[PDB]
């Protein structure tokens, strides 16, 4: 049954709560973004109202076959009334279509739910500016100081330069990029752009990208694998066996693979700068793990929360152990006391 941190008290609303059957008292179900841990439960048989972004709506309709009558897309940065309550959707800087939700409760309390987010200083000049917030439901994925990683811009610079160098030295090299969900599309799009290629993929992945409102997408992607020198593969295929196997299918067209496995944080970020990253290599195959994050670093999270100054914080990630909960509460207290409060 539905946990407390997914219910919005004083309303009939839940957030990312589709795996518990019919939730008692819920008149509208919000979905922050199209990642499987968050949408788990939605299908053609769902018959309650779903509120979400336009992009999330396109994915519900086309990938999950949710009926059009139950999909309620809302524009961003716009005051909307849903079942007698004012709400706003804001860009979460996570994956395409991902939002944060501001709820203005009938009693005067204001709640921000971040969904999944990568905090950025630009959020300090959204509709959040000068908005008192009484409760923050916070994506705490990386709420500990050891979690460091580079900017997305720096990671993309490394990937572009690495790919362009390799293919310029060897015009018969193939570039492969791993994927298992939406998000991190800039990795493969930026590489293909520098190489003057479309990105080749399966019919199923092509379908998914066609839902994302990316400008000029028809010019960037294709299902014709033979015409492309940047290929997308499921993430589980990005290993020496899987890549060797893939190289056979291309019909003696290529003699080297350079592959990228986008990850979240990993322990090697503690020691190695993004510039100094080296691949795993076996013969003519090389694999780069690159830390492209769509969640806040510890420092980004701390900056956002110290700016917002919420009265109370409810974590939504790492909530399962006493140690995790204790650690997170200690950091929130440090941040408050530090800020002069
Ligand atoms: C619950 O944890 C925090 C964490 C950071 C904070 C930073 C600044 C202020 C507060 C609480 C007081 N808010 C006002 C507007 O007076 C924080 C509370
Ligand atoms: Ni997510």
């Amino acid at each position: 049954t539905c946990p407390f941190y997914k219910k919005i008290p004083g309303t009939g609303f839940t957030v990312d709560a589709f795996q518990y059957g019919v939730v008692e008292g819920c008149t509208a179900y919000f979905l922050t973004h199209f990642h499987s841990d968050h949408y788990a439960g939605l299908s053609k048989h769902f018959t309650f109202p779903v509120y979400c972004s336009e992009i999330t709506g396109n994915l519900l309709k086309n990938k999950l076959h949710v009926q059009e009558q139950y999909i309620h897309p809302l524009p961003l940065d716009t005051e909307c009334i849903v079942n007698g309550v004012k709400v706003v959707l804001l860009d979460a800087n996570h994956c395409p279509g991902a939002v944060m939700i501001l709820f203005y409760l009938p009693n005067g309390t204001v709640i921000l739910h971040t969904g999944d987010f990568r905090a950025d200083p630009s959020m300090e000049r959204s509709l959040l500016a000068d908005q008192k917030v009484h409760m923050l439901y916070l994506d705490t994925t990386y709420c500990s100081p050891e979690y460091t990683f580079p900017s997305q811009q720096e990671v993309i610079r490394f990937a572009i330069n690495t790919a362009f160098e390799a293919v310029t030295l060897n015009p018969h090299a193939l570039v492969v990029c791993g994927t298992y969900s939406i998000g991190k599309e800039k990795v493969f799009l930026a590489i293909a752009d520098v190489l003057g290629s479309k990105v080749g993929m399966s019919q199923e992945k092509y379908k998914t990208l066609q839902c994302l409102n990316i400008p000029e997408i028809n010019s960037l992607i294709t299902t014709d694998m033979c015409s492309s020198l940047v290929h997308l593969l499921p993430m589980m295929q990005i290993n020496f066996k899987g890549l060797q196997s893939h190289l056979k299918k291309c019909g003696g067209k290529y003699n080297q693979i350079l592959a990228f496995r986008p990850t979240g944080w990993t322990h090697s970020n503690k020691f190695t700068r993004i510039a100094d990253v080296i691949p795993q290599t076996k013969g003519n195959i090389s694999i780069y793990g690159i830390p492209y994050s769509e969640h806040s670093s510890y420092l980004e999270m701390k900056r956002f929360v110290q700016w917002l100054k919420p009265q109370k914080i409810i974590p939504t990630v790492n909530v399962g152990t006493w140690k995790s909960r204790s650690t997170m509460e200690k950091y929130f207290r440090e941040w408050k006391l530090e800020a002069g409060y």
